[PDB]
C-alpha cells in the first residue's frame, strides 16, 4: 500500500516512551557491567531509592534513583530518569545516550554506527510493539502457547541492543518479525545430494520424515516438477527455508549453484507456521502435531545469526538421542518431569565455494540449512498450557507485569508458586549438572514451562546440540555426537548456573518480585537456596562433588554480555550466605 | 509470483557463458596490474597470438591465447582458455577462478567471501544481461539514448568485479537494476529544516526547480497533506528519494527522524524515470525536457556508493556554476563544443546522530542526498541523438560489436571516424588541463557523445562537482566551490590523461578496433598523437606547459583499479614514439 504505512507505528509520543525504557535499561545494564559507575548524589524521590548522577559526554548529564540490588543489580524507574545538558533539561534519547557514552563503550569508530544501528532498529521494533493491539498482563497470562510467544517485548533482558534484526527491511520487518504474527509460509527447495546432506533419529527416516511433514501428495508433487523439468528426483533431497533467506541471500550468493540446478526453487508449502521468538523458528499453525521448522536466517540479532555448521547438520540428532535417553533413563530427571525437545532431523546445504575459500569457521558455511524439533504440544494432557519462560520478566505497555497475574490465577502464594517454579527448572538444571555433567542454555528463550492452572508443573529444554555440553572429556560417546564432550577449566563449571541462570536471568525476575511486591529479594534467595539444600540432601553421595562444584561459594564469576557484544571482578554469590 | 521466477535468467548454458567471458576479463585484468604473470608455452591455436599459461593453486592450471599490446594489456580470446585440474579438463567457473588465485589478491580472509559476493553477483547480472531480449549491434547503434543506455552489458571496463549491486534482493534487483529497464518513480519526502538544506545555480530557487520538477498541483498537495496531517509545510522542504533506500535505510536507521516528524514519507511522486547505468540517477520518460534525479543509493557497487556528502550538497551547484562559465568563455571550448551537464540543484538532509558519533569522512553521512542535472536532448538539434561513449566499447550477447556498425553508419572511414570522436573527446580534456588545469572523470559512463548520422560531433561531461578538480591552488573561487581547487604533486597532474584516458579507456577501445579490424593498433595511436600535435601546434603559447607536463614522455604513471579495489611499475606510453 502507501509506502508510508511501514513507519506508521513510529510516532513521536510512543518513540518518546520506548526510548525512556531503553535509556533505562541502557544505564542499568552497563553499569552492571561496571561500563557506568554512577555517583550518589542523595535521597531518591521514593525513600527506597537513592538518587544517582552519571556526567557524561557533549555535557550531559543523568540523575535517576536506583536500588542496587544483589549481583551489582541497578534497580532504575524509568520515570525517574532526568537528563540535563549543561543544566538545560532534555529529552531521553537512547541512541544519543549510546553517542554520549561512545567512549566508554570502547567501540571502534567503524562498529560503533552498526551499534547504533542495532540500538535504533530496537528501538524501532519496541515501537511497534508498545503501539500494536496486544492482551495485558492479566489476559497474557491465561492466553494460550503462541498467544503468549508472539505477545512477548522484551526479548533478551540483558542485551540492550537485543532486537536489531538489520538485514530486513520495512517490509520484511512486518512480514517476518515475530512481534507481526504474519503467517509465513516455507520455500521449498530441491538440493542436490552433490552438495546436500541428511540426518535424522536412530528409528526414522528422511522418507519418514517428508511423509509426515510434507505429506505423500506433496512429495510426489515434487519429483514430478523436478521430473517433469528434465531432473531426476532422484539426486535431490526436498528442503525448507525461510523465504528471506532465498530472496536475498540463496538465489543471489548461492547463484552458481541455482544456475546449475543443485538447488531448485520449489516455491511455498502450502502449511502456514508462526516466527517463534527466534525468528528462524516456526510452529505450524495450520495443522496439528506437526514438528517445528527452524531454518538458516543470515540476518544481524546481537550476534550474527547461523544455520548449522557442516559438523551440526551431521550430528544434531545424534547428540540429541543421546541427550534424551541419558534424561529418560535417569530415575530422578522422569520423576521431575524435565525433558528437552530433540531437534529429530537436521538437513544443509554445502556451499563448496565458501568451504575452499575460507579454512575456518564462518557464517558463510551456515547459510543453508534446516532441522525439525520435537513439538510439545503433543507431549502435555488436557488441562495444562505452554509458555515460554520469558513470560515471567513480562510487562504489558501499560506498565502491568504478567508473573503477578500468573501466580493469582494459580491461587498459590508467591512462596508456594516459586518452589513449584525453582524445582521444575533449577533443580533439574543442578542434577543434570552433578549426575551428568550435563549442561545447557537455560534462559528464558529456551525454556518452555508446562502450566497447570496457573502452576509450573515441569519444563521443556530446547536448543539442544548447538548449546548443550558435557563436561567430562571421559563420557563414551556415539562417532556423531563426540563434540558434545568438553574440557573445561574447573572455574568454568557452574557458569551455567552462577551465569546463565543466577545473573543472566534470576537477577532479572528479582526485580520482578520487588516491584510487584510478590517477595523481598532475599526471601527469594533463601528460596532458591532451600531448593538447591534439598536436593542436595537427598543425593548425598554426590557430596564429593558438590565441595569440589561449590554452589554456595562466595563469589563467582561474571561474565558481561553487552561488554561482550561490544568487543569484571568476581560477583557476591546471592545464595553464599545460605 | 512464482518465487523461482527471479532467479529464472539462471540457466546452465548462460550461466557458462558469462562466466568464460568473467574469467577472460579476470585473467586479462590481473595479468595487465601485475596480479597474474602468465608464462609464454608456444605459439597460440591462431597465428596472432602466443599460448600462455597460469599454473595456479588446488592444482588448477590455465593456458590461453595472448596477444599482448600497448600498455601491458593482455588480449585474450575467451574461446581459447583451457583449465585443466591435474590434467583432467574442467569448465570455466570465475567464482572458482578467485578462490585459486585469493592467495595472490592479497584479500584479508573476511573480505574476501565478500568479494566472492561480488564476483558472485555481477556474473547473476550478466547471466541476465545475455539471456534478456535485446537490440543487436546493428540495430543498436542505431537506436535512441535510454535504449543504449539501458541496453549496455560490460559496465567498467577494468573492474572485474564491476556489477555488484550487493544491497539488492532478487526482487529489488528486477525493480530497480538499469538493464531491467523497469520504469521507476521517485519516492517524495517532507524532510525538516532543522536537518534538510538546499543549494542551487545563483540564477534559480527551490519555488522555481519545485515548479519545473513537480508542478504547482503536486506541491501544493504536499503543503496539504502535512498542513492536512498537523504539520508545517513553512518547516520543509520537499525531497526526492530511490525507494529502495526509503524501504532499507531511510525508514530504518533514519527511524528517530521519522518519529520525530523531520522526515515524513509523502510518497511516489506521479512521474516515471528510467535507472540510469549508475543505478541511482534517473532519466524521466514521463515528462519531456525534465532533469535527472539523482538519489544516494546505499549498496556495494564497487566501492560503497555514495550520495553527497555534507559540503558536497551544500557546494555541488557553486562548483557547476563556476566550470560551466568557465568554459563557456573560452572561445576555443565554445568552439569545439565541449560542455558540462551541470548540477543545478541539490539538497541533502543532515543525520546528526551519526554525525556526532562520526567526526571523519563516512558512507553514514551520505545517505539522505539528492541533486537535479540538466538533461543533455534538451541542448541538442533535430537529426543529433545521444549515446553514453561506453557504447563504442559495446559487443552483443552474439559477440557483434556496436562501433563497426557506428562506423559504417556515418560512411566515414575508421580513421577519418576516430579523428571525429578524438577532437570531440579527447582534445577538449587537454584543452581545459592546459588552458584551465581543469580535470574530470573522462571515462565512458561519464561521457556522452552528440552524435548527427553515425558521426561523433561533440561530448558532454558529467559527475562534475564530485569528480572536478582544478590543478591550480592559485585560482580564484567564490567561497562555497573551494575544495575544487586542489594541491597535487607534478607527476600526478597529466593522470587524468594518463590513467583515465589511455590505460582506463583506449586501452579497451584499441581491443575492439583490433578485434573488428578496423583499425591497427600502431594506427591509432599515431592518430591520437597527431591530435594531441595539431592542438598544441595550434595554441602554442602555452609550449612552457607542453614541456613541463609532457603527454610525449617516455613511460607514464601506472594505476592498478583491481589491485586498489581488493584493498605497479610505470607503463611505456603509447603515444611516446610519436
Amino acid at each position: 500500500p502507501h509506502p508510508a504505512e511501514i513507519v506508521a507505528h513510529l510516532q513521536p509520543e510512543i518513540w518518546n516512551k520506548v526510548n525512556r525504557l531503553l535509556v533505562r535499561k541502557a544505564i542499568s545494564e552497563y553499569a552492571h557491567e561496571w561500563l557506568l559507575e554512577p555517583q550518589r548524589l542523595g535521597p531518591g524521590e521514593t525513600p527506597g531509592f537513592e538518587r544517582f548522577r552519571l556526567t557524561l559526554a557533549d555535557g550531559a548529564q543523568y540523575d535517576f534513583d536506583a536500588q542496587v540490588m544483589a549481583m551489582r543489580h541497578w534497580r532504575i524507574p524509568p520515570e525517574s530518569i532526568v537528563k540535563t545538558v549543561a543544566g538545560v533539561p532534555a529529552p531521553l534519547d537512547a541512541l544519543q545516550f549510546v553517542i554520549e557514552i561512545r567512549d566508554k563503550l570502547g567501540l571502534p569508530v567503524d562498529r560503533l554506527p552498526i551499534y547504533m544501528d542495532e540500538i535504533t532498529s530496537t528501538l524501532h521494533g519496541s515501537a511497534y510493539k508498545h503501539g500494536r493491539t496486544t492482551l495485558g498482563a492479566a489476559a497474557l497470562a491465561r492466553a494460550d502457547y503462541q498467544t503468549i510467544e508472539t505477545s512477548m517485548i522484551e526479548g533478551h533482558p540483558s542485551f540492550v541492543a537485543n532486537n536489531g534484526r538489520l538485514g530486513f527491511d520495512a517490509e520484511d520487518y512486518h512480514g517476518y518479525a515475530p512481534e507481526a504474527a504474519t503467517p509465513v509460509r516455507l520455500m521449498w527447495l530441491a538440493v542436490h545430494k552433490d552438495n546436500a546432506h541428511f540426518s535424522c533419529l536412530s528409528d526414522m527416516d528422511y522418507d519418514s520424515l517428508m511423509s509426515e511433514e510434507l505429506g505423500e501428495s506433496a512429495v510426489t508433487d515434487f519429483a514430478a516438477r523436478l521430473r517433469e523439468q528434465g531432473l531426476h528426483p532422484a539426486d535431490y533431497y526436498f528442503m525448507p527455508a525461510h523465504p528471506w533467506q532465498w530472496f536475498n541471500k540463496l538465489s543471489l550468493a548461492f547463484a552458481p549453484y541455482v544456475a546449475q540446478r543443485k538447488i531448485v526453487c520449489l516455491g511455498y508449502g502450502e502449511e502456514q507456521y508462526l516466527a517463534q521468538q527466534s525468528i528462524r523458528t516456526f510452529f505450524n499453525i495450520s495443522r496439528p502435531g506437526k514438528r517445528y521448522v527452524k531454518t538458516s536466517l543470515s540476518i544481524l540479532n546481537m550476534g550474527f545469526m547461523r544455520g548449522l555448521s557442516p559438523y551440526y547438520m551431521a550430528g544434531t540428532p545424534a547428540i540429541n538421542e543421546y541427550i534424551h535417553d541419558l534424561i529418560s533413563a535417569d530415575p530422578w530427571l522422569r520423576a521431575n518431569g524435565f525433558r528437552i525437545l530433540r531437534e529429530v532431523a537436521s538437513m544443509g546445504f554445502r556451499n563448496y565455494y565458501y568451504e575452499a575459500a575460507i579454512d575456518t569457521d564462518t557464517p558463510y558455511k551456515k547459510m543453508f540449512s534446516a532441522l525439525w524439533r520435537e513439538n510439545p504440544l503433543t507431549l502435555i494432557a488436557p488441562g495444562q498450557n505452554l509458555m515460554t519462560m520469558a513470560a515471567l520478566l513480562h510487562v504489558d505497555p501499560q506498565g502491568r507485569a504478567l508473573l503477578p497475574e500468573l501466580i493469582q490465577a494459580s491461587g498459590l502464594d508467591a512462596g508456594t508458586w516459586l518452589e513449584r517454579y525453582v524445582d521444575a527448572y533449577l533443580t533439574p538444571l543442578i542434577h543434570c549438572f552433578y549426575a551428568h555433567d550435563l549442561v545447557f542454555m537455560p534462559h528464558g528463550e529456551n525454556v518452555i514451562l508446562v502450566i497447570q492452572d496457573g502452576v509450573p508443573v515441569r519444563a521443556f529444554m530446547k536448543d539442544i546440540a548447538e548449546e548443550s555440553s558435557i563436561l567430562n572429556p571421559q563420557v563414551r560417546l556415539p562417532q556423531a555426537a563426540q563434540r558434545l564432550a568438553a574440557d573445561v577449566p574447573e572455574a568454568y563449571k557452574l557458569l551455567t548456573i552462577f551465569v546463565d541462570v543466577f545473573e543472566g536471568y534470576f537477577r532479572h525476575l528479582t526485580q520482578i518480585l520487588v516491584e510487584t511486591e510478590l517477595m523481598p529479594e532475599h526471601d527469594f534467595w533463601r528460596l532458591v537456596a532451600g531448593r538447591i539444600a534439598a536436593y542436595q540432601q537427598a543425593h548425598p553421595q554426590r557430596l564429593d562433588k558438590y565441595r569440589r562444584y561449590d554452589l554456595f561459594a562466595p563469589d563467582m564469576i561474571h561474565s558481561c554480555l553487552n561488554r561482550l557484544q561490544l568487543a569484571a571482578p568476581n560477583l557476591p554469590n546471592p545464595i553464599a550466605c545460605f
